[PDB]
């Protein structure tokens, strides 16, 4: 989960 959002970065 927490990498499905860090892509943004
Ligand atoms: C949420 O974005 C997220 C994405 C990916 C993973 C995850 C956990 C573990 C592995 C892995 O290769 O574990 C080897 C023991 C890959 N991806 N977790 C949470
Ligand atoms: N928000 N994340 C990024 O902007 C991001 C872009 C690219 C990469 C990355 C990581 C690792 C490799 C590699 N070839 O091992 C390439 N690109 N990370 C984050
Ligand atoms: C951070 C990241 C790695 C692999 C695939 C996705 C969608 C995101
Ligand atoms: C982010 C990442 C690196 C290496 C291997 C896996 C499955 C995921
Ligand atoms: C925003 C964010 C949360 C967790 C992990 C990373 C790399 C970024
Ligand atoms: C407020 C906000 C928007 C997009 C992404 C993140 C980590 C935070
Ligand atoms: C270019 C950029 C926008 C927002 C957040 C970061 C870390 C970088």
């Amino acid at each position: 989960l927490a990498a499905a959002l860090a892509q943004a970065l």
